[PDB]
């Protein structure tokens, strides 16, 4: 199917142009994605300096199609089956007490790698909140998403948490809308609701001089 291309380690590039509160930036992302593990390992790199918000912050924005699925819901896989010709991937993130984050995505085989591009568009951040003030752990509390399908848009859709942990104490509410529909024409199955459950390690680099985050992640459904 789509699934077919995701039977062995596929490249991956990731690509976001951002501005939050008009401070500009660019994110680049490389790294293999191996489904029959759900496997996910990535680096990123901030190619045009510091970056302006805290890195956990935006690994929901930069895959789901690489999620290991069981044989027995193989064919709930919306994610693959819209490959190559890839789905769209718009969110709202909500920072309680701070501005919010929306994000255009299109996730698309080109030549043999998946690719993730990102617009990213954040307003209303205050300057010295939790965000532009950069006071939040290098770390990631997951959540498990609840996948719905949507029949009118012919995709699907989710309202998720994340909570990331605030440096000193507290935890930063960031509230995940999101709907993903196909790009395509072609026939696209239609999942039954489900979950997917992810795991993400992020560390460092020793050798990267870059404002960079390396991130190591594991995705499964059921």
């Amino acid at each position: 199917k789509g699934e077919e291309l995701f039977t062995g380690v596929v490249p991956i590039l990731v690509e976001l142009d951002g501005d939050v509160n008009g401070h500009k930036f660019s994110v680049s992302g490389e790294g293999e994605g191996d489904a029959t593990y759900g496997k996910l390992t990535l680096k990123f790199i901030c190619t045009t300096g510091k970056l302006p918000v805290p890195w956990p912050t935006l690994v929901t924005t930069l895959v789901q199609c690489f999620s290991r699925y069981p044989d027995h819901m193989k064919r709930h896989d919306f994610f693959k089956s819209a490959m190559p010709e890839g789905y769209v991937q718009e969110r709202t993130i909500f920072f309680k007490d701070d501005g919010n984050y929306k994000t255009r995505a299109e996730v698309k085989f080109e030549g043999d790698t998946l690719v993730n591009r990102i617009e990213l568009k954040g307003i209303d951040f205050k300057e010295d909140g939790n965000i532009l003030g950069h006071k939040l752990e290098y770390n990631y509390n997951d959540h498990q998403v609840y996948i719905m399908a949507d029949k009118q848009k012919n995709g699907i859709k989710a309202n998720f948490k994340i909570r990331h942990n605030i440096e000193d104490g507290g935890v930063q509410l960031a509230d995940h809308y999101q709907q993903n529909t196909p790009i395509g024409d072609g026939p696209v199955l239609l999942p039954d609701n489900h979950y997917l459950f992810t795991t993400s390690t992020l560390s460092k680099d020793p050798n990267e001089k870059r404002d960079h985050m390396v991130l190591l992640e594991f995705v499964t459904a059921d």
